[PDB]
């Protein structure tokens, strides 16, 4: 049977993602003094104002003040007429910070994580979330460029797909509807905004085979968006964790990743099972998956993992956890290592989706013995 | 044919729970004055501080003081000792409160999705993993309020891993494997004492018997010293919590923390209906697990499109479930908020223990389907 | 014989004085709602935050968004090409409100002195240099308001040396040594243009041509460059120009800050009684120059002692006076309260340009003496 | 003719000597590391809550969690019982730190500044303030030592002496009033109390002359005092300056001392002027004396210094005048060079007065040439 799946995302300068990336350029500050320091930074962005939060075990010599602002910066609040601005922001910092075989490390906190991956993409990912993310990041590009230089940092895309199902597996049809709201400067005009939005960001990212007469477009649907971010709205590190990952799809364990070092297996393990799934789905053992596994805190072994193939195997979930056992050690001291976590790289992750991409790790395939 | 499925929860003194609880006593004390508040409150915990940002029009008057204190004192942490004080706590107020529109006083949101789910392997109608993990941080609080463990303090974590068998697309519970339970205690008590306690006091006055054997593994304060919690040892905030209070990894989830926010956000209130229907569908005897997945579209008060996924527990089609649901349910938002009583202040109830599964709440109350 | 003496004072955009007039502002917002209400609000102003702590009783429901948002706005902080912007600024309330107590609803403080004073040599009745260093901010705010000098922002500060001459105790301004003045400014304006604008539309038309003259120093932007100003280029609290707010050195301070205290304090409500007590004196004719002392005592509403101190001005001595003193006035500080009418709204005025020498308050309108 | 003068003096639990004390302790961490530090630290105390805001810069890796604890430790905070735990209280910072011939560096900033000095004690001081400083620090030893162990941090005195005149100078006759509220603990009745502060702390540190059967004491006045410190009160940084310096003696220039470095004239010309009254009057050149300076931001020398003795000299203020500018040069950096000012001792001066004691290099008198 057929059916309609909506995923969302949102731009770096929504006051949820400029939260995950405040808290990200911290992890990546103190990786790049101290490889071995425990983060678990969280920040809160409203008016006015950025507060960290949290507790850093770390050799480093961090300038927060600096961190923050740069990172809001490069997001691109640099002005009161766009709601935020970097220079003349309140910066609070509440983070209290102690000084300090591997493979043996207990999980930082007990907790479930899921993995997943389906064959409808390339990227081994859900057409709607892929989608959605690309629409962002593509707003971004053009922005920074100075391609369509009206456009600001905050953005908010939903993207409705049809579907139909194959013996377990979904197979993308249609773009059925697509929304569009972006920040823009007081200067440019609503029927401009529109069709840059048609024809530069679009029709620039969606292929054109699911792009028909009857899909519906909704750009700047709430006519206009000058001030945006953190103005008259408040945002917190980890608001957005089914953006961040499948955008509805698969399913969730709850743990947020931004501002997490290695040993927080919220962002280790899940990175990890998204590892496993796409491993699975490329392999050609099954078309889509959903893994799942848990922990304990100060338990170096999972407690359980779990394999659900949605019927898109010849294999029994059984025989393909057995193989998951074979060929991945999924204690968070074995992970660092195979997916190099103590890389300052996370500040990258936390817009745009953690999930889909080529560069990191996680997203290499790895070959599997059976 | 047997797999494993894990859930966990949260007690009342975790930090991102107390934020939750928070958030909606600030809506309920809103709503107490103006049933029309809207509020979008967030909250942060974390050493000696709460902080309450956030957007709120309402014609309220609150004492955030008092509200914040109050439900600080009421989860337990009252003294220095256990690292909170509701006596000396900095609240911090950055709430942003506007009156209603000046002219409408004299006189539907995002493209998104929302799921419930339902299954008939518990009596509560959901996921038998996060019913137990629940239940044991309650039992928790229970044995801490009435002074029979008076070395527990409010942090609390469990987590719960159940064996099942499948049968038609259905879920069938046959053992508990794992049971993890951390939690915050005083400086006096020992290991042994405690890990006897939560195995003989916690674990088996909650956990049926026939689910524990002698093969089922019991991971009891396994940090070993849990003295340090609440906001002191890990920074909480609002809205992080957002799988334990819906149903355990469990279904599905579209995206959408609950607490703080009053019933016209929708990723609020249509999970409260869809969770509705999902449950109304189980009782009805109509399937035995169910995923209802609900799509609204920018505008448009109805949804548009709804699919029922049954997992094969089904005797009718997902297509004749469908007209079921459109003959007995009106999915519009404001229809919602009238048949589910949403104006009232309930919401601090819901924000530790699971928004679902309990009998507590009108979405856990089931449609009578005519068909 | 000649001595040198100097007094500063700082504009309304200086950080200090933001934290003063926003104190000021919260206690004449509450007293505008209830005139018994107690108030003792402190102010932190530093890059784009305004935070709000201490403790009141009051049966008023304030908005302070609007409060703070307005007193800056009035300031003129409203982008952040300036420093610091009212429409985007960080307002967090620390502030804890309690209703007055129940039961008289239904139904004199420290050992400590103040002092008042008291000058002849201008008509405020107060040392020149310090008005003056008022005059000349308050000029740079007029210009910079009714757009001459458009290149002008809102945090200034200055300081005026005057060379004395002594007579009997009295002291007569020969005239102005040095001047001083700092104030923030765009990115356009040059250095040359400035310093030449300060010279001759602010300072010849403050000054008095008489004490000007070919030898005077003029330090105009000495630092070069003040783009970077408010809050931003340093934090403000409030209490922290004290000697701005009374008499610029002369005299002398018992110790206490005004802003943000209610009438109910008394090293507030003494300290503008003693200074009308100073200039009822001069006045009337009685002496030249005065410092005059009161001495309160734990508990007794009536002044432990008096002294007052004429350096010599006086055809009579100070014992004489003295008895002038209770005879005409009756320091209790319940009488002073009604006297002055200090439970009327005017603080927020008070908190720029100095409380003592405009002819705007109740403590500034001598009181005729009958001897 | 004769008067009474009174003053007042905190202790280290005050709200507002809590703030100078930290603000104060920073300064020091920073000069520990980087003697060049510039420092401009605030600090706000309220229930729950120390925040520090300002501005810095220096080379120094300061651990503000770690340095703000230990002070509050350091006062006796440790319990909810007392108002006030550094184990659990909040600590938020909001400081901005940049990096970065010295006897021409500018004023900091402009101001006037005062100095003064009277014969009638050894350490040229007030009577009042002395006596009223001596009775908060005998309370805070007391404390510390176990003598009084119900004793906790929070303390005001207040002290009127009766003083004559002698040809401009000043003869403290008697103890007028004496006036101590004291934090204390639970566990203990006023009548003990009361006899233990007068018995070990009055007697202890007021010469007895000045005591006599008329002699009024005030000892908890208001009772019971088990709660103090921040909760449900509010200080600041730099709100006691009368009682840092002369008690309302003499006169003062508006500016704070604690959590500033040298170059903020506000507190090093202060010194300065101290050194230079003090000298004057050990020089045996007067028996009381008023010194003023004043500085413009940017500009290394004062543009003001005079002179005013009371009438207590054989030579005239002129006079006084050019042997002071003879004998001192009042550029900042001198001053720093004659005084020490990068040494990291501000956290001593923070309570029980900058004045009035022997340590500190402004009070070595400077022997005078003239």
């Amino acid at each position: 049977g057929t059916f309609l799946f909506t995923s969302e995302s949102v731009g770096e300068g929504h006051p949820d993602k400029i939260c995950d990336q405040i808290s990200d350029a911290v992890l990546d500050a103190h990786l790049q003094q101290d490889p071995d320091a425990k983060v678990a930074c969280e920040t809160v962005a409203k008016t006015g104002m950025i507060l960290l939060a949290g507790e850093i075990t770390s050799r480093a010599a961090v300038d927060y003040q600096k961190v923050v602002r740069e990172a809001v910066k490069h997001i691109g609040y640099d002005d009161s007429s766009k709601g935020f601005d970097y220079k003349t922001c309140n910066v609070l910092v509440a983070l209290e910070q102690q000084s300090p075989n591997e493979e043996d490390i207990g999980a930082g906190d007990q907790g479930l994580m899921f993995g997943y991956a389906t064959d409808e993409t390339e990227e081994c990912m859900p057409l709607t979330i892929v989608l959605a993310h690309k629409l962002n990041a593509k707003l971004a590009e053009l922005r920074r460029n100075g391609t369509l230089p009206w456009l600001r940092p905050d953005s908010k895309t939903q993207v409705t797909v049809q579907y139909m199902q194959d013996r377990g597996a979904v197979l993308p049809i249609r773009v059925h509807t697509i929304v569009i709201s972006v920040q823009h400067d007081e200067e440019v005009c609503l029927d401009e905004m529109r069709d840059a939005l048609k024809e530069k960001v679009i029709k620039a990212v969606v292929p054109a085979k699911y792009l028909d007469e009857d899909t519906i477009y909704h750009l700047q649907p709430s006519g206009r968006f000058v001030i945006g971010g953190p103005q008259g709205d408040a945002g917190l590190t980890g608001r957005k964790i089914i953006v961040d990952t499948y955008g509805g799809w698969g399913a969730h364990g709850g743990g947020a990743f931004s501002g997490k070092d290695y040993t927080k297996v919220d962002r280790s393990a899940a990175y990890a099972a998204r590892w496993v799934a796409k491993s699975l789905v490329k392999g050609g053992l099954c078309r889509r998956v959903l893994v799942q596994v848990s922990y304990a805190i100060g338990v170096s072994h999972p407690l359980s993992i779990s394999i659900f193939h949605y019927g898109t195997s010849q294999k029994s979930e059984r025989e393909l956890l057995e193989i998951v056992k074979k060929n991945f050690d999924l204690r968070p001291g074995v992970i660092v290592r195979d997916l190099d976590l103590k890389k300052p790289i996370y500040q990258r992750t936390a817009a745009y989706g953690h999930f889909g991409r080529d560069s990191f790790p996680w997203e290499v395939p790895k070959k599997l013995k059976y």
